[PDB]
């Protein structure tokens, strides 16, 4: 198993003793999803993203964070919705930044933070800044991070065409939509009854946000967008293309 | 879809669930460590969850995403934080986030918590984010969330069960770290992720009536395990589960009544 | 007098709240390199000086600038490793913006707008509005309100997009020190810009990734993410009527009288 | 002149560090309900008396004494929801903690013994600790060492046990307000001990899990969690030297000269 | 029963606060040098002494004082490089002021004197007090009233300075360990207090700023900013007779019956 | 050619502080009522001011001023329940302080003056300061100096403060919004006076205590602790020059080449 938490200590430490060995720590949260997925989606697919790209180039996998920052409005849907449940910054910064010092301790230099939930980035970023300044100050300057969001890497326009055939919006509509369920019908169909799509247009902001979170101004489902089109096949591109991309970043960031 | 876990269900389903009026919820809270050379390091997370699992689906509660990172591992009861796998969490990040979840669980509408700690050094954490949880719920107008706090070994005390589990004499759950009691649950769950050819049968643990920081490697077994797995079975893990399920069952039903 | 509250008495500020309506507004800043060709206040006058604008057409009072924002990214501001960049921990901006909030709540307050000027501090203002209207909400207060936005954002319309970019737009990704804040402080500042000094290097471009500690090699010299050669007055007075125009009416559309 | 630190000039206190081998004491207590029958500083009169006593015999020295500490936990001291008791959240004690092993560190001291008298106190004082000594390590100091332990953990031969409960031992589960710390404070601190006012019931019985918020009906009324009536001025007398001569055996082991 | 509440039990507590009208007060001192010829847990000593009277007389409750304050700092406490000083970062210290208020709240207490012993400390206990009002009112407590002082501030009549300095007084500035302090501990505490071993130094000056790290030679050699010489117990008797009564009215007129 | 940091390119930055010896500058005010005839930026706008002029004839420059400072206290600014003014918690304005200083650190800087014009930030400016020492002597650096001062204190000479007051000279505890401040702003911002609306009401007295909720009606009502109807350009004058060179003076003392 690439799974660090599979692992027995030992083994563990074989592989750390490498000298080269790149880990993967996988970000998610528990939030909506509409009325056709699951709740865990920001956690699935980040893990499931990191345990091809750890098979394919030797890596292993941390067990990953289940819980992220507050659900947005116009990403996420927004906090007010029931089942998300969300930590505060300081709370997933804190988290990142003790798994890092951790790592440290054991003499690992190599981490790749994949987050899956879009509202995670800048604390996972801060909790990155906060344990380099600890090892600086402990004396380690050698430890590296490779920070990145598994959907950042499908931006070929021929992909896209393949995955939008009706033309595309962008990714500021994809919680729940096309993106999203297609990936989970690819790795986790069980999860996912599309039966219970609710096919409404895409949402729409203006250049701003209001707080409190004002529930009329997402769609009653959840979702900013429909998933009507989702589909196995478009999941499998979408999968292939982020297991690819990451796999290559991680070898030329990460060389043996 | 439904099942008794929260993150594979819809918000609907949740929704749907919460709106009934006296829905249970399970919280597994475990660790990532090092547990000897013959079991993999997320045996913390695993069991609490196991049991989170058979509870739930005889009851009819639900059990949401574990904790799989726990507080810093203590010699005497883990062997300590300076193994390798083992990655700990500061306490007031482990404080902070379990205090964040009762906080969402109770703006949700949810009132009725379990919390089943996995690892030992967690407890006291668990217990000041519920106390700082509550006494936010307490400024927003809340009062009647309650929360039960358990370790699921605590649940095998019964005389009879002990003499099964360790008929050659029982030393207490003291030195159980990767011992016979763990071992057994692992190998009638997760056999595959345990090798008893790997278990070294090293005598129990002793440590001195005090503890000394920075840890001392030496004061700790060199496998990581406080006692010998040797005498472990499926067997012994089966007794061990349904004891705990069916007396955790029991408590739920005790106190979150219909 | 004046629409910044630092430069009225008590009691003009207790009677403009009192009218039961009254829009606040807050810029957010940083102090942070800007190239060869600009000074580091950039993200504090701009933001500023809209603010200044909007809240003097709609009748809005403007709050003391938050000079010190949150720690420069690569991708967006050429990295936390350059000298004069000062930067803020997130928490520490998070808890003025919440510290803020509670007192303007004190004061009898509730209308207030955020407006960033530095990209970077987008998610510790939004933690900051969270945390003190959880409180509010404590307090037993549920009628305040925040809207919360970053200047730039208000100009998309692609004809405007056709005058800033005739020979073509690379989207906003690349714009520090660039044609866009350069352009805006050749209209407000020229003082502080000496476009002889721009470096004219092709624009940054980035993996699909952020790598840490920040790697120097990584950020055009310069510290700009694209050059600002083609910037101009003109230019600047195109984007600042756009914003404030924008804003002034978003403003109206969520803080009607 | 004095075993404590507070009773000392900074110049005896610094020729005491200056030995080069001297070991530092802190006592750390709790403002506690202790039953009908004793005061509430009972956590913190205990372990400072067992300190004296040690620090007299192996020539340590002894900082004043944490006088609140940890919340007051159901199955161990009877629940926070009494009056009197005085708790601190979490932090705050483990912040409190390791903030004294910073400047004890800058002292030039390196050698601290933290004596637990609250059990509720050990997790918090465990994290203060580290947190401590992780600061050290960055401040290049390694050779911090610290010894932390409850002295009730010395008393613990068969034959000890058997004079002070002659009819029976049931643990230290149920020793708050109980023969234990009563027959210490009968023989340390009589005038702080009306015997004739504990209230004799059963010992307290709990399941296997824990309830919050706390409910006090779980909690026998007196507060205390098993009867203090066979407690006695002579156990307190061998409990008490069987501690200190156990806790000073510990510490000429862990930090010889 | 005595006026201390660490004495007390908590049933004998629980009815003093049951009274209605019972006012707490809660001593806030340091370890801190106090030069050649003080001990060193002077700051917690004094204030609570004179709590112990002002209750005694008008009916209050004394809390266990805080043993540890904030830096003590060059021009007030000699500064935080001396040996033997053992200080707490503010957060922690206001964190223990904050979680004691609110558990006294919690008991149905709501009245509160907090009397500072040690200079340093007193915007870290104001902060304190602030931070707990605050959870009060989300709790939907405004009824608890806080006191706060520092006892010297009670001895500033004329005809009571000429007594204690017939030679002239130059201000509070430079009472730290001077004749003050020093009269105060040789009327309470003679055996700490060991004035043969004064040094008779000129009163420290100091430029109108101050300088960080701290530098050892702009703080007089023994760590006092004036000399003691002129301390005596008679002094001391008529501070303490002068402090306690005032307070003591200071406390019925702010709460009164 | 500015002072400013603010309006230096990194370029112009980076070359001034690896030249070595650069001494930077960083008021720290608050936004407060300041009474009926001023503005509330007051404890910003005259610690800047005087930082310029410093920074000007000494070589040094000046950062961007933290605009919010700690809550206003009723003995020397009123009082935090009077509107307008906009104040942090404690544990932010340290957490400012101490951020920007490791931030000046890492760019190689290692001379700081804090400019203090707002009395309650003091501690809370010295916290900062502590904490940020205590990270950079963990990341190795241990020649960071630091001068912290408020700017009121450089006025202490007999025949100064006789000029300024020729009726007789109470002390700097009632100004808050009086003769002193008031001066300064008509030398510096004549614009932002009226004393046209200036309440000629007699200086506060308060006892030797305070209360918490804080009481209003202790405050004068204009929120000013004394008057300023003797406030004059002329005044301003000289106290901005005497406070000038005695800073500059100072600073050429503690940071020779
Ligand atoms: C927009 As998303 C993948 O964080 O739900
Ligand atoms: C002592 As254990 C069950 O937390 O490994
Ligand atoms: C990317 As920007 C407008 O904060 O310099
Ligand atoms: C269980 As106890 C000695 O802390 O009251
Ligand atoms: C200046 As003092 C009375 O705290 O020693
Ligand atoms: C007393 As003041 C200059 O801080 O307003
Ligand atoms: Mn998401
Ligand atoms: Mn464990
Ligand atoms: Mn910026
Ligand atoms: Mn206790
Ligand atoms: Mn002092
Ligand atoms: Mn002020
Ligand atoms: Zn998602
Ligand atoms: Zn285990
Ligand atoms: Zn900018
Ligand atoms: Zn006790
Ligand atoms: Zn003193
Ligand atoms: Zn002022």
């Amino acid at each position: 198993s690439v799974f660090v938490g599979e692992l027995t200590w030992k083994e563990y430490e074989a592989r750390v003793a490498a000298g080269d060995c790149v880990l993967m720590l996988p970000v998610g949260a528990l939030e909506q999803h509409g009325h056709h997925m699951c709740m865990n989606v920001d956690v699935l697919l980040p893990t499931a993203v990191c345990k091809r790209v750890a098979e394919r180039i030797g890596a292993l996998v941390m067990p990953g964070l289940q819980y992220g920052y507050k659900s947005q409005q116009k990403s996420g849907g927004g906090n007010h919705f029931p089942g998300t449940t969300s930590l505060d910054g300081a709370t997933l910064t804190g988290t990142v930044q003790d798994i890092i010092r951790e790592l440290a301790r054991h003499g690992a230099r190599r981490l790749v933070l994949m987050n899956g939930h879009y509202e995670n980035s800048m604390f996972i970023v801060e909790g990155i800044d906060l344990a380099l300044r600890e090892l600086r100050y402990a004396g380690i300057q050698d430890f590296k991070v490779v920070v990145l969001s598994y959907w950042d890497f499908v931006k070929d326009p021929a992909v896209i065409q393949q995955l939008y055939p009706e033309g595309f919006l962008g990714f500021d509509i994809e919680h729940g939509g096309v993106f999203e369920t297609s990936l989970m019908l690819a790795l986790y169909p069980d999860l996912v009854d599309l039966d219970r799509v609710v096919d409404h247009p895409p949402a729409t902001f203006p250049p701003y946000d209001v707080f409190p979170v004002d529930p009329a101004r997402t769609p009653a489902p959840g979702t900013l967008s429909s998933a009507k089109t989702a589909s196995r096949e478009k999941g499998e591109l979408i999968l292939e293309v982020c297991v690819q991309g990451i796999a290559d970043a991680i070898r030329e960031e990460f060389p043996p």
